[PDB]
């Protein structure tokens, strides 16, 4: 009503029930709207966030729709903390959901989804949007076992200088290509060897890439060429798919949309 945007909820709409954990920007907790529709609420700790720069970005960010994406439902803003309120998802983040033994899973649901992320990276390449930390920490699975990309761009917003420095303690340096380490070149290839990476650690079970290196010792390393290798359940032509990703020469890596139909390929070659 009166005094609210397009992109604004009413926090007094929000039934809080639930933390589901704490990260980069505070806590996050499961809740409902008007007292019926599942949510998760950011609740952004002072200090941490560029707010001005980040709503008006959220105006831009509202715009993006895709089955593959958490979706973002609205901002409140009108008090502090602020809060971020998107779609609910029921089974937890990726890393922790495939370092679950008791599932067992079959080959075919590991290529699935890969499929789902590159579903999803494939419509903000089309956007001309970055992630900027893709990892299998920054995915999330819902009720039905399908998996989505969060958390997309809000990288650039973050005040914390050891997560923000390649030096720093908190960088994604293992998830990260040549460029990125040497000069902190980011573009649409330097999400593409990010995602790599994150279909390594899918075949991996949620193994640490270069689990026997430092963070140091890994950008020097991967500055001589040393790779990654294959995972145990993953067959030669799986490999050869994320092996792509990490051509020394960003312009010698694939696009999402070429990756998507390498993806679909071998699903019918192994299906
Ligand atoms: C967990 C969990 N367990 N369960 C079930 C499992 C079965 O038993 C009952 C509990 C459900 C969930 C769960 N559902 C969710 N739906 C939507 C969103 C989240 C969510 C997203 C991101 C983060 C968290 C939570 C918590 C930790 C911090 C993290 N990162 C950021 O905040 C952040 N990181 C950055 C960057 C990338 C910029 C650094 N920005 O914000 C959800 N978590």
């Amino acid at each position: 009503g009166l005094g609210y945007g397009s992109w604004e909820i009413d926090p007094k709409d929000l039934t809080f029930l639930k933390e589901l954990g704490t990260g980069q920007f505070g806590v996050v907790k499961y809740g409902k709207w008007r007292g019926q529709y599942d949510v998760a609420i950011k609740m952004i700790k002072e200090g941490s966030m560029s707010e001005d720069e980040f709503i008006e970005e959220a105006k831009v960010m509202m715009n993006l729709s895709h089955e593959k994406l958490v979706q973002l439902y609205g901002v409140c803003t009108k008090q502090r903390p602020i809060f971020i309120i998107t779609e609910y998802m029921a089974n937890g983040c990726l890393l922790n959901y495939l370092r679950e033994m008791r599932h067992r899973f079959q080959t075919q649901q590991l290529l699935e989804m890969c499929k789902d992320v590159c579903e999803a990276m494939e419509y903000l390449e089309s956007k001309q949007f970055l992630h900027r930390d893709l990892a299998a920490r920054n995915c999330l699975v819902n009720d039905q076992g399908v998996v989505k990309v969060s958390d997309f761009g809000l990288s650039r917003y973050v005040l914390d200088d050891e997560y923000t420095s390649s030096v720093g303690s908190k960088f994604p340096v293992r998830w990260s290509p040549p460029e990125v380490l040497m000069y902190s070149k980011f573009s649409s290839k330097s999400d593409i060897w990010a995602f790599g990476v994150l279909m390594w650690e899918i075949y991996s079970l949620g193994k640490m890439p270069y689990e026997r290196f430092t963070n140091s010792e890994t950008a020097e390393h991967i500055a001589q060429g040393l790779r990654l290798y294959r995972p145990h359940l993953a067959s030669e032509k799986v490999y050869t798919i994320m092996y792509s990703c990490w051509h020394e020469k960003a312009d010698e890596r694939p696009t999402f949309k070429i990756l998507l139909s390498n993806i679909l390929d071998v699903m019918d070659e192994e299906s």
